[PDB]
């Protein structure tokens, strides 16, 4: 719960962090958030986890508790302060585990520490293709200053997806409340850039200089076409696979922490073995 957040400076800023400082065999589970939330997220996959585990979560520039105003800051800045902390905490090999687009961190974080200290990824419920005409939307109302909360309105509309989801409703409408355009606006931007420049998850997890084991789990989208394009990624990578998990939302971490958390210790008990 919230008796293993703590704060320290890294760099210029004074981030927060989940750290259950569990004394265990590693690998450490690195818990990453998206974007413009925060560890609260993360509490009942902590639970999942937090006998077996050393669990560390950070949190972003700007986020937490106390969402504040920072200056623009990107994944690369992500994943500096992710191995600052590490750095800082004596973590030495971990398994990250990303949120939706907190996988533009993991991917750079799995180059930037290598497959002996990073051996392996899991990334849950992150858009593998290109943006279509609907997210790519979201992105633009995201970035305006005018339109941001309408933007948020519907990817809120998108993520619940017609379920009367009571933890992740809270999420949204309670833990993420407190975040602005400071974040919002910077979630849009580097979102976009992120496609633009790297052309999509796909492309970047294909294009690293060490590719390894990367699992993809999901609950949305839902359809047949999302499946495929999976599907097809793995069937054309050995390192790469998925696992549809059938949850309401796109919150996993929130709505079948059980699932995501059987997945994150196969992988786990894998690198163990190794
Ligand atoms: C927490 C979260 O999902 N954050 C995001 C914020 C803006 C745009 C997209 C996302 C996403 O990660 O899907
Ligand atoms: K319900
Ligand atoms: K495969």
């Amino acid at each position: 719960t919230d008796t293993y957040l703590h704060e320290t400076l890294v760099f210029d800023n004074k981030l927060s962090y989940i750290d259950n400082q569990r004394d265990t065999d590693g690998p450490a589970i690195l818990l990453l958030p998206g974007w413009c939330h925060d560890h609260r997220v993360y509490k009942y996959l902590i639970q999942e986890l937090d006998a077996d585990f050393r669990v560390i979560v950070p949190n972003w520039r700007g986020h937490g508790l106390s969402p504040s105003e920072v200056p623009d800051f990107g994944y690369q800045e992500q994943v500096k302060d992710a191995l600052e902390i590490l750095d800082q905490l004596g973590v030495e090999t971990f398994l990250p585990v990303s949120h939706s687009h907190g996988g533009w961190v993991l991917v750079e974080l799995l180059e930037q520490a290598g497959p002996e200290r990073a051996p392996r990824g899991i990334i849950m419920d992150w858009l593998m293709w290109a943006p279509k005409p609907d997210f790519a939307k979201s992105l633009t109302l995201l970035k305006d200053p005018e339109r941001w909360r309408e933007g948020t309105h519907g990817l809120f509309d998108v993520w619940l997806d017609g379920h009367d989801e009571k933890r992740v409703r809270h999420h949204l409408l309670e833990e993420m409340a407190d975040y602005g355009y400071d974040c919002w606006g910077r979630s849009g931007r580097v979102i976009e850039d992120a496609y633009g420049r790297n052309g999509s998850p796909m492309q970047m997890m294909a294009n690293l200089t060490k590719t390894r084991p990367i699992r993809h789990i999901f609950s949305q989208p839902t359809e047949p076409e999302y499946e495929k394009i999976n599907s097809d990624f793995a069937e054309q990578h050995p390192w790469f696979s998925y696992a549809k998990l059938g949850g309401p939302t796109h919150f996993p971490a929130i709505d079948v922490p059980d699932r995501a958390a059987v997945h994150i210790r196969e992988f786990a008990t894998a690198i163990r073995q190794g």
